[PDB]
């Protein structure tokens, strides 16, 4: 996983 990382980890 990595382009969710950017987007966001888990909240904001």
């Amino acid at each position: 996983l990595l382009g969710d990382f950017f987007r966001k980890s888990k909240e904001k």
